[PDB]
DNA sequence: CATAATAACAATATCAAGATATTGTTATTATG
């Protein structure tokens, strides 16, 4: 209760921008958050805080649990922005503890189901070739896609904040590996890849990737993308990227699902493990190494194992 | 009447075991 007044400038600016729009939805949630932070101003009693949060929770009732959790993240971030990390509301404005447990349960359950039913990525070579061809395109979006397919970085990392640099092999450059900076979703942890330049494998010669990236950065849309926030990047590119991926790998992607930009990261993991993995490491370890995870974290890699390579599928049936 | 824009709505994958930050889908709105 040290600060009793505050303003979440993010939401407010997002509303002022949306005051004059040609079309689209009405920012109802942003409005509820704004009115929330507004009502929070001047409060010193915690019972009324609890009542406010009880009503606000009572609002988003007939919705999805994931949606509710995400919205709670929104509210909490708004509170942190407006007042600070010392406000009692942060201990009040949180989700029911039995909700997060159900979430975790469902998550690990899904992963477990995916691990018992791997998808055979039969035409993966064609996809890799498609990305490699996108590496030589003049459309920055395409170059971005191909970069996702080849270096395996996330769309946010690739389009907004990647720094690929030549990796030395003793003396000269490495043909099948580059350097990378910086990782996303790290939240600035002690043992995360925050501000860490580490070596990653690539699925085509390093000169080609470096060239395509150098072209990507110096473009107009590339400059428009650099340093962008996640919401900005979303509203700017998300649907276009989605439909371009939709149209690209239309008839070469596994029939069990639809082409999504993040599948290229999974395929990157599987293939680079299939080609470059040393004999004294496990799959989880190599995955954690090349994907850049928290220190001593091998469970996050479990979410990246959903595909199975045709050759493995073949020689596994060789035991007949 | 489609039509495109827009944010609600939703799920996944990370750092840390209690949530945050990314990626992914659809209903609404103004408008032409």
């Amino acid at each position: 209760d040290y600060p009793k007044t505050g303003v979440a400038t993010s939401i407010v600016e997002k509303i002022e921008r949306a005051e004059f729009n040609t079309a689209g939805r009405k920012p109802t949630v942003l409005l509820r958050i704004a009115d929330f932070i507004a009502a929070m101003n001047g409060m010193d009693a915690k019972q009324d805080m609890q009542a406010l949060w009880d009503a606000e929770i009572a609002i988003m009732n007939g919705r999805a649990q994931t949606t509710i959790i995400s919205y709670i993240t929104k509210y909490r971030n708004a509170i942190r922005e407006a007042f600070g990390d010392d406000h009692p509301m942060l201990k009040i404005a949180t989700g029911d503890a039995a909700m997060y447990d159900e979430a975790r349960r469902v998550k690990m359950e899904k992963i477990a189901n995916k691990h018992g039913a791997l998808i055979t990525f039969e035409n993966y070579r064609q996809v890799l070739k498609i990305c490699e061809d996108c590496l030589k395109s003049s459309d920055p979006l395409m170059i971005g896609i191909g970069l996702i397919g080849m270096t395996g970085r996330a769309p946010y990392e690739v389009f907004t904040q990647a720094e690929f640099s030549p990796a030395p092999y003793g003396k000269g450059v490495s043909k099948w590996s580059i350097l990378f900076n910086g990782q996303a979703k790290t939240k600035q942890g002690e043992g995360t890849k925050f501000g860490i330049t580490y070596e990653i494998p690539v699925l085509t010669r390093s000169e080609t990737v470096l060239a395509a990236y150098k072209r990507l950065r110096e473009s107009g849309q590339g400059k428009l993308w650099h340093g962008m926030s996640i919401d900005d990047f979303s509203s700017e590119t998300r649907l276009l990227l989605r439909d371009t991926v939709f149209n690209l790998f239309e008839d070469v992607w596994p029939k069990e699902e639809l082409p999504k930009p993040y599948g290229l990261r999974h395929l990157y993991a599987e293939v680079a493990y299939h080609n470059f993995a040393p004999p004294h490491v496990t799959k989880n370890s190599y995955f954690a190494a090349i994907l850049g995870h928290n220190n001593n974290d091998l469970e996050t890699s479990l979410s990246y194992m959903t595909y199975t390579l045709p050759e493995d599928r073949d020689n596994a049936l060789a035991r007949l």
